[PDB]
């Protein structure tokens, strides 16, 4: 299956967001990131992707189709607006083994609050 994600300057949760910012997927699924607004990209955060998944980085303003394989949680960001809270969390499979680690990992205070909200009122 495919899951469409939009990158926007302004969304329900504020400025610089991924909608949806919580993505539940299965191995083999694809996630397509569409920058409806310009000046955005998608990139995996170091140490916040699973076991053997490979890191990735898209081009600014480009549509990017990610194929998810390894089960576990992935924290991704917009390289350009990471500091302002632009993140999305992808959960591949049930009970992702690295979720608690990611939630504890060090990262900007604004992304943390955003991350807390996506796991809470959502899932
Ligand atoms: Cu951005």
């Amino acid at each position: 299956e495919n899951i469409e994600v939009h990158m926007l300057n302004k969304g329900a949760e504020g400025a610089m967001v991924f909608e949806p910012a919580y993505i539940k997927a299965n191995p083999g699924d694809t996630v397509t990131f569409i920058p409806v607004d310009k000046g955005h990209n998608v990139e995996s955060i170091k140490d916040m992707i699973p076991e053997g998944a490979e890191k990735f980085k898209s081009k600014i303003n480009e549509n990017y189709v990610l194929t998810v394989t390894q089960p576990g949680a992935y924290l991704v960001k917009c390289t350009i607006h990471y500091a302002m809270g632009m993140i999305a969390l992808i959960a591949v499979g049930d009970s992702p083994a690295n979720l608690d680690q990611i939630v504890s990992a060090k990262k900007p205070k604004i992304v943390q609050e955003r991350l807390e909200k996506v796991i809470a009122s959502a899932k």
